[PDB]
């Protein structure tokens, strides 16, 4: 910016320096007033018990204190079960919040940038945190540029600038003083901090050592510190406490028979302490109706979803948001590095004949000119693939070796067969590089370069025999094949094989005369193969996708056509067009275009804001600083595993393997988490209402109260904590995909839940009431005890089809979930122990043998379940 307009000498006039040396007379002083290089002193678990952290949501811990004031004066009377159920619920929550695995990789991402620099006229390797403005620092293909600056020494230099602004192909570097560019960085020819150099030699004056750097300026947009809530943070419990509190208001009128409420004589003049019993039954009813475990359910169902992503090399942070990827509808992407592999690979070879479209593997089934094209493509390289595959050197030569890997013929054998006989390394001004080798013991000249440069020098072409191209019908074919490749946006390279006569001396600068052309190699950064299926899965899932990248438009059109995103009927859209019209018309054209090219990091904010503004939950995936603002403005951010540490820290999802199908897997676990969180609470809410109507029906006819305070705590202990948690582990529901993303305008009150729990609660109420009326034969220990066991049996047995709203409890239901089987078994045996313990016998004193009517009561409980079963048939029938 601007620095480019002035020369390399005028730029340092403002910034005190001599471009060389910079003794400590200023370095030891002005660096402090200038500030330090690093921005990392910005933005960067206690777990003493961490159960207090869970003790901050609306609780019953204050309510349970009132239990002691009534439980005192009796050694066996005291009931601490309500106190101890909640602490156990927190214990499982905190241990499942730990997940036996922390948000690791926190120690993995270490920058530790080092720069080889000249201080006080001496050669050293000073830490990048100590670079001073105006400093003279050399560059090589073993590190990256540590600070923004202006180049002084220029030759055979290009850098991988695409990490911060998004050109897949590297940009060349040379000294220039063109003032009339924009300043994005695609042509400024200025070193931008953090960018990896390709190869060559670099030596530049360090202009900016501060947050003023372009990478630091990107963090200036990150500096806004945008903190928001989670889309599921809306709390229906706030309405539930209103309903629960209202029941308590009616509950003090439930015990209207008391002398203080009956307004009648014939009873004790004093109100007879039954208020405490009424108050005891009131809070016990209230704590039964209160979905206390619902808050604990949220943590457990989310933690396992994060744990499942940990086995897919998709470790994530910010646990409370994993269903967001399940609820998204539009996905923002980022061409460079995010879809492409950030590794240039040759995908199409063309020869003037070019008979074969796929390069044959075994050389025995090759073509005639294919050998020469490979030989020049393996010998005219400056890279090397070591025993691990380090790909040291320029990426284009790595693609040539990658081509040599396709045929299984390693480049090392040919490089060993003909080591070298002298060569002219590539220089920026003359885009050519020629290497001399031996063919059938005869010295041969091999030169490679740009397409049009060779088309000016393609004085011969050989595929079966060397001959003049007559500058027509073959040179035109080179023009049309170069043109279509440019239409495909491929950095096509042309290769030539010249017959050096007999003994060859050193190759002079002008030896590429009468160079016989071999063929053309077309290379382009290809998208990862994982994104092919990831789109067909997303396309059928009703999740729209848009690609945004600051690369050139021609590349943006080529990709997407290979992915299916491009409409193939309209031109792509560029960032400058957004400014041409108001943002409301941008919303109009937002849905009729899916590719955006040449967009600033701020241009990503406006589009991602518009997607959020239209009510669709958006997600941003990318690598590099050119994506950090969009990640935060998106309520869910996905950082590529190979991106800059700025991107990984800013976003909320990391894919260490750099896989892309994990996003679909993260979508699926997010959808299942929402269904589990929408069904686990549906089960407890439905059964809790069944208890309410049981009390309510006894009110209208003033039946004996059908429940006892000690058992309300017990049913809650066994049908509000364990079964709810187990249902949160519900198997992968049938076709969790193929469903359009859940509408964010609808809460848990959607038809799928309310139109089911309402019927579910009524069926419970009918069952328990029948038990009371059947139990009306004897009021004590028969009318009140018989109803308790039916509710416990009915409540814990209807979980069979509360496991899934699609799969039948028996037709498609099995012991698929060991958690629900264990929870069902544990609550069953625990109740079975406590019905015939021989020590307590809340049931009638005759227990475990006077079961002749316990069968019908148990059968009555199953009758509701089988009547609940036909509701499943109703779900699967046409009557819906
Ligand atoms: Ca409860
Ligand atoms: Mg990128």
């Amino acid at each position: 910016a601007e620095i480019y307009r002035k020369s390399a000498a005028e730029t340092f006039t403002q910034l005190e320096a001599t471009e060389k040396g910079l003794t400590t007379s200023e370095v030891t002083k002005r660096q402090e007033k200038y500030g330090f290089n690093e921005l990392k002193n910005k933005k960067k678990d206690p777990l003493w018990k961490l159960f207090l952290e869970t003790f901050k949501d609306p609780m019953v811990i204050v309510l349970v204190i009132a239990a002691l004031v009534q439980l005192v004066l009796g050694e066996v009377v005291e009931s601490l079960i309500i106190f101890l159920v909640l602490i156990v619920n927190s214990i499982i929550s905190v241990v499942q919040t730990r997940k036996a695995e922390s948000s690791l990789d926190a120690l993995r991402e270490m920058s530790a940038p080092v720069a080889k620099v000249i201080r006080d006229g001496s050669k050293q390797s000073i830490h990048a945190r100590e670079l001073v403005p105006g400093d003279v620092v050399i560059l090589d293909a073993g590190d990256f540029v540590p600070a923004d600056g202006r180049l002084f020494e220029s030759g055979s230099l290009k850098i991988d600038e695409g990490m911060l602004t998004g050109e897949s192909e590297a940009v060349e570097k040379y000294i220039d003083t063109i003032p009339d560019e924009v300043g994005l960085g695609d042509r400024v020819n200025m070193v931008f901090s953090g960018s990896l150099v390709v190869y060559g030699r670099g030596m530049f004056v360090v202009t900016g050592t501060a947050s003023e750097t372009e990478i630091g300026k990107i963090a200036g947009l990150l500096e806004t510190a945008e903190a928001k809530q989670t889309p599921l943070q809306r709390k229906l419990e706030s309405f539930s406490k209103k309903l629960g509190l209202g029941i308590l208001a009616l509950c003090v009128l439930i015990f209207a028979v008391e002398a203080g409420r009956v307004l009648l004589g014939d009873n004790s003049a004093d109100m007879a302490t039954a208020i405490l019993n009424a108050f005891m039954f009131a809070v016990a009813v209230a704590v039964a109706a209160i979905p206390e475990a619902l808050s604990s359910i949220v943590t457990i169902v989310l933690a396992v979803g994060t744990n499942k992503m940990a086995k897919q090399h998709a470790i994530i942070r910010k646990l409370p948001a994993v269903e967001t990827l399940g609820s998204t509808s539009v996905i923002c992407t980022d061409k460079t590095g995010t879809l492409t592999q950030n590794k240039m690979t040759v995908v199409d070879y063309y020869l003037p004949d070019g008979t074969k479209e796929n390069f044959p593997e075994s050389p025995e089934n090759w073509s005639e000119g294919e050998r020469r094209l490979i030989h020049i493509a393996v010998l005219c390289n400056d890279s090397n693939i070591n025993s691990e595959g380090k790909e040291l050197g320029d990426p284009t030569e790595v693609a040539l070796i990658a081509f040599s890997n396709k045929n299984n013929q390693d480049y090392n054998e040919i490089r060993e067969k003909f080591i070298r006989e002298g060569e002219i390394p590539f220089d920026s001004d003359r885009k050519l590089m020629s290497t001399l080798h031996t063919f059938n013991e005869n010295k041969a000249m091999l030169t490679k370069g740009g397409p049009d440069v060779m088309f000016a020098r393609c004085s011969y072409v050989f595929l079966d025999g060397e001959e003049k191209p007559m500058t027509e019908e073959i040179l035109a074919k080179l023009k049309e094949t170069n043109e279509e490749f440019s239409n495909q946006a491929l950095r096509v390279l042309a290769y030539g094989y010249k017959r050096m006569p007999a003994d060859t001396t050193e190759l002079k600068l002008e030896d590429e005369q009468d160079i016989v052309l071999v063929g053309l190699t077309a290379m382009i950064d290809p998208p990862r193969e994982a994104v092919y299926a990831s789109i067909e899965e997303s396309k059928k899932a009703g999740i729209r996708t848009v690609m945004i990248t600051g690369d050139h438009k021609t590349t943006a059109q080529a990709i997407g056509r290979d992915i299916g995103l491009m409409d193939a009927d309209d031109i792509a859209l560029t960032g400058q067009e957004l400014d041409a019209m108001p943002e409301e018309e941008l919303d109009k054209k937002l849905e009729h275009i899916a590719v955006y090219a040449r967009v600033s990091p701020e241009n990503k904010i406006r589009i991602v804001k518009a997607w959020q503004k239209k009510g669709k939950i958006t997600a941003m995936t990318g690598d590099g600083v050119n994506d950090a603002p969009a990640l935060k403005q998106a309520d869910i951010g996905v950082a590529m595993g190979s991106g800059t540490d700025v991107a990984k820290d800013s976003a909320a999802m990391i894919l260490t393997d750099d896989n892309f199908v994990s996003i679909v897997d993260a979508v699926g676990v997010g959808r299942t988490v929402f269904d589990n969180i929408k069904k686990s609470i549906a089960y407890l809410f439905a059964g809790n209402l069944g208890a309410i109507i049981a009390i309510l029906f006894a009110l209208v006819l003033d039946w004996i109260n059908p429940f006892t305070a000690l058992q309300l705590l017990f049913i809650n202990l066994v049908n509000d904590s364990l079964p709810a948690i187990a249902l949160g582990m519900e198997k992968a529901e049938p076709d969790v995909m193929k469903r359009k993303p859940r509408d964010i305008n609808e809460g848990i009150f959607a038809g799928g839940t309310m139109r089911a729990v309402i019927s579910r609660g009524v069926l419970i109420g009918i069952a328990v009431i029948i038990s009371q009326y059947i139990g009306m034969q004897i009021s004590p220990e028969m009318s009140v005890a018989m109803a308790f066991t039916t509710l416990i049996l009915a409540r814990t047995l209807q979980t069979f089809a509360a496991r899934s709203n699609v799969q039948t409890a028996f037709g498609a239901g099995f012991f698929s979930n060991k958690y629900v089987i264990g929870a069902v078994l544990l609550c069953f045996v625990l109740y079975g122990i406590t019905v015939l313990p021989g020590a307590r016998e809340i049931f009638s004193i005759p227990a475990s043998f006077g079961l002749h009517e316990w069968s019908i009561a148990a059968g009555l409980a199953l009758a509701a379940v089988v009547m609940m079963e036909i509701i499943k048939v109703v779900q699967n029938k046409f009557f819906k």
